[PDB]
């Protein structure tokens, strides 16, 4: 059993009682969650997609938290060698590990209306991560995209980040590979071209997806949200602008969850730019997704977004010119620049979902509905098959007792399976 | 109703719910504590010694906490004009106000097997949250204790000591008051400039019951509000790697008796904490009476823990600078932390809060029959009660209405404690 | 005539008399040199290679130096729009302009043994540019390569820089496009992966080549050396390691000029790593260049370099493990980390050369010679055809009065024109 | 032969050729200047007033400049022990030594149509090379002049003034000596700490002829060596946006007469440079004699350029802080620079170096027939000669061997100059 001991980057101190919460036992669940999250960080740049196999490869790996003279040390037992560069752990992965130690301890010490308490946990987690700060102008634009993406979609996703970084704007993704790291490498060379001295590449993951989508090495501010819904909520609240790239089913869910918030009449005065961008060959891909949400949510969905094709400079130029309007709107409310408190996320979009055939059953998918409740629970169906696609329980539940094809309707069921078939075509998992 | 808005320096954001906790309201009692602590901050340099006298003038003073575009923002209503220079607040007081806001919110949010373990962990948490547990390449934090009402000779000597301490790149922690709580910081500020020392840390530690009597001096750059008297005493011993005690009153005696009670515990026999008592030429008679009192009550094995250096500021600073490598190795050889002494054992009786009543003071076990830990703990309480009955409303009210305190003990021990406390009055330290 | 006024990034102050040296006249040569160097900086990322045309496109462009309350302002008349991003000049180009203002004023105020004075001018220029500083360990590796290079050579040149930046090493090129900027973008994302907070991407150009090879935007420390020979000397003295990529004739000259310094017996104890690296398809290209300098300089040339193919991590890993040996050797001499004083550059390699048929005539190219004098003047032949290829006088002199094919010998003349024909094959200019 | 090596803080590399210029050698005369300036740096705080007395003790002291792996490195041989604390040099003196090395090399390297233009450009170049021409959002550099030998009352008042100046985020430039050249810096260091002012700039300006008589105080964080007396005087007026003059001796009078000669030039009628003369209560009789002297020789139109504030440190600092926005707009409306006043016209006669000889002092045009510019320039020379004949070897030698200086002038003007200079002696300022 070969070990390695990692130092803190910023002075970090624990008590003998906080470390004991992480002490290795077979009865305390909390170590396991801390152990696997640490393992996922160490498999950054994973050459695979499956999440069941990565744990089965590093089983003798473990982690001990230590209290030394200068603070906390992470004693890593049998760490993956691909995390090292010449016998030393890549310092981004070191910072990610201590971010995992920071968030896990916080989200569990705080546990020990109801919608106000949830958004505040999101606010308190980002604040404790020191991830809530604005410069002279808000510049945080989050980017959504798939994991297994094209070679041209990657280059296009790098060109957009470079033109975004050239205009001094920061990126926030779900810290995954593919379209979730390509804009960061572009922005890394973009900030270098304009001498932007303080880049913030925020990766926001959560335990149940971190093993399938390992945090890419370009992330410099990683935050662990408790579950899927709070990570989605953190996205739109820390955001000043959104750009969406072609992606698998996980990207579809993100688009609806958000679209279920701008279409709420309680958010008619909120400003939030959204551009769906893609390379030359994503023209057909985008038309089939527009024809989706224009058949699901009506033609109202096109008043809140614009689609641009084969252009990196325009979507960055238009995203930059939106920050003054974003800034101005935060002041009229009296809101904050670094956190959108005023936007109303309905309690039906904050509620969690554990994917089962049983619960995938009674999904309300009729176009009858208020635009909100349809997309609110339609995105649950996408959350269900990402679990069936990537994560241990959804894969297993879909393995043993069958697949999910549960609720039909007019075009939308024509369109639902139009998409996943139009998704498997380009191998989007 | 004159209004002044003061934003802050870092990233400080509050929810609407934490701001609601501090509104002048009948829903939670944080406002009267947060407003009184804020008013004491703005009375820096005030020649006042009582608490009621501070609140008596500024009656129309209030403070709101606003949530705006770039985070928290404090709105002060008729603040003391002495807090201004050329129409702008002194920046030290502005940062102190945001430290009051930080410490009041965190403590009350954290309140909501042993209790001794949890008290020490609370102390550590407040310091951790205040970004106060920082250590360079070597431990260099030197706690200085002294009187709020001192001579100009003692003030100059204390500033000369702090100047020598600053020349050796040592930092200063203090009870943040005036007098000998301010002089070493003024000296270290010049000393650090002479050695071009960049990141000076002048930690002030106060608590709600004393902050109005001894408002934080403007030389403090790191204010910490501990929840009460006992946990601020604990804070001193934990952050310190060396302690210096100038001449002072009962507040200085309380801190002295507290520290001796810890050092004389056999569980701390392997603990390195250099303790130097120092003063100018005239303080020789002072330290002789003080030493004789400690040496009688606690035994002649008390001088094992302190040294008395008189009229030598360079030697005081030289001795503690030489002692820091010893502290570093002591922490190293026990897995302990450089910036927070976990290994030091504080008996629960030293952590137990004490309310000065006429009956509690009369039932202190000041007799030679008791062990030294019981003696030092109860002597701490006795002095703590004299502090309250002198500068705090709950003590002044109870004394001015039921009579002065009457402590009971051995007729020789109290004969010496009396003799000393009258020197305190004679040198214009307390009454 | 539309203008724009640029601010200094670091407080820069001139006197009324230093600016008058730059005052616009038709008789003072010095403004022209300052004007065109400023123009070349503004054409960063040029889509062309020719240097005669770029001046002919921006003739109404001019520059005035101003003395204002907070120091120097650059008043740019009719600047190229491609230098701007949304109506504001890219800040790297701003820093490059003030570096041009800094160096030009210095190299001309200092003018107003002989080999010791030359190296000291090089030292004083780098020192005045604040470009001579070393961290705990020397980490400056310079990279040489062509301008018009492959798409695979660019990606490979980006992979090497990323693995170089992953090991916390800095880059120094001649600030050109192609293989001279690809390692910088790789190192930009490499330093971001290891949280290297202070990258130094040193571009070193000189007046007579800056217009054909515009300073790429990835340069953060640009220095203008007076001529071709001093820029070559600055390279090997500020260097702790060298890596050479496939390139045109300009890259050949750099390889020999250097190789004429390690083969000097006075430099037998000097350590300086050199790796010639290239992608999969540069295997034949490298064998024809080895068979060149092994037929020109003997088999002695292979004791000072090693050739690795289709590997970015090894040449970075071996370049990193060389820094302790580089460091150790600088101490045994009592030399400096940031400037190699001890290395002896023969006066025959410091002497300038103005390319003419007349002076390309009496080149001594017999393999008779001491290894030093052959390569010393053999690299002049390469300096002559780069001038014939890219720069106004060499192009013109070759235009009006014929090409240069002047001195023959055994294999080496077989090998000389073996190369330029083996260079035009892949369009290396 | 005790040896101590001191590396430096920034990136300072020298060629073998610049190091050869400073070797104890018969090839260039930089060594005796560089060694004497270094020895004066290491004698910070020395109670010595003459130059020969500084060099007399440390006779075996020398200094070499080594070129090593990470740049320049200074090797000092038997340096003054007073420069050490706990066996290490004070960091301010170490940085001063590297400023001496920087200024001696640059000046001598720059030496190798009008001459007035080139003198001003040299002054600007030395400041530019020393990274001393920096301006924040507002001009805040306040030049303070005062005596090297002052009262404790005057020292406290000057420190109280500097404390008030530091509370308004104003920086201090000084002739780097002791006394009133040190007190405002000690005060500003505490003042800057109270306002949490981060980047304090305490510029000390000295020159080879005076540095041994008034060694740089340890509170200076930016030492500048100007080549001689006249160019250091020029440096003061150019970097300053305000000037404060405490009581002093002939050196303070020389600086006063120099500045008045510039302000009274009609070419400077549109120049904003606030000038305040200030002192404690007892200095009232001092400033009355001083004001009467200036007001007689230069005319009653001299008070147009200065104000006398007595026993009010807050008002002095308040007046100059209010004056900085005026200075900023003055520079703005003329295209001039914030950190270096190019527009100020210094007559060549004020730039002309003066060697004090018995004949030059006897042929000064101190008569009311001459214009005020000739009067102020020659009065500057007269006082400059008394400085040399008091604390400098070339003056002390010529006086102790040929007799004291005899200045000639109007029998009323010299009657007042005599009367004043005897007050200087009576208050123990010069002899």
């Amino acid at each position: 059993a070969i070990t390695h001991i990692s130092p803190l980057g910023s002075m970090d101190m624990l008590s003998q009682l906080e470390v004991d919460m992480l002490k290795r036992t077979a009865s305390s669940d909390l170590y396991q969650l801390f152990r696997n999250c640490s393992l996922a960080v160490l498999n950054s740049g994973s050459l695979t997609d499956n999440s069941k196999e990565l744990l089965s490869r590093f089983e003798n790996f473990d982690i001990n938290v230590l209290r030394r003279e200068r603070g906390v040390k992470l004693e890593l037992i049998n760490p993956p060698e691909e995390a090292f560069v010449d016998g030393r752990i890549i310092r981004a992965l070191q910072a990610n590990l201590f971010a995992v130690l920071r968030d896990i301890l916080f989200v569990y010490g705080q546990i020990h209306d109801n919608s106000v308490h949830i958004t505040n946990l999101v606010f308190s987690i980002l604040r404790n991560a020191r991830a809530l700060h604005v410069g002279e102008a808000p510049n945080m634009v989050v980017c959504w995209g798939g994991h297994s993406i094209n070679e041209n979609e990657y280059l296009y996703a790098r060109r957009v980040g470079n033109q975004l970084g050239l205009r001094e704007l920061n990126i926030c993704t779900g810290c995954g590979p593919g379209a979730m790291e390509a804009p960061m490498k572009g922005a890394a060379v973009g900030h270098a071209q304009q001498r932007y001295k303080d880049s913030r590449f925020i990766g926001m993951t959560e335990p149940s997806i971190i093993a399938a989508e390992p945090p890419n090495p370009l992330v410099n501010e990683l935050i662990i949200m408790p579950d899927i819904e709070k990570r989605l909520e953190a996205f739109v609240r820390i955001a000043h602008g959104i750009i969406i790239f072609p992606g698998g089913v996980g990207t579809a869910e993100e688009l609806l969850y958000l679209l279920g918030i701008l279409m709420n009449p309680a958010n008619k005065d909120q400003v939030l730019p959204l551009i769906l961008t893609g390379p030359k060959e994503s023209a057909d891909y985008f038309r089939v997704l527009d024809e989706f949400v224009v058949h699901t949510l009506g033609e109202n969905a096109r008043r809140h977004y614009r689609i641009i094709i084969d252009d990196a400079a325009e979507v960055a130029r238009q995203m930059k010119k939106s920050m003054p309007l974003v800034k101005e709107n935060r002041r009229d409310t009296g809101d904050a620049y670094s956190f959108n408190w005023s936007m109303r996320i309905a309690p039906d979009l904050q509620m969690p979902f554990e994917p089962s055939h049983e619960n995938m059953a009674n999904l309300k998918l009729y176009p009858d509905q208020p635009v909100e409740v349809l997309a609110a629970d339609l995105r649950r169906a996408f959350s269900g098959i990402v679990a069936g696609n990537v994560k241990e329980v959804g894969i297993r539940a879909i393995e043993e007792f069958g697949p999910y094809k549960i609720n039909g309707d007019k075009e939308i069921m024509r369109r639902m399976d139009d998409l996943l078939q139009g998704f498997v075509a380009q191998h989007r998992m």
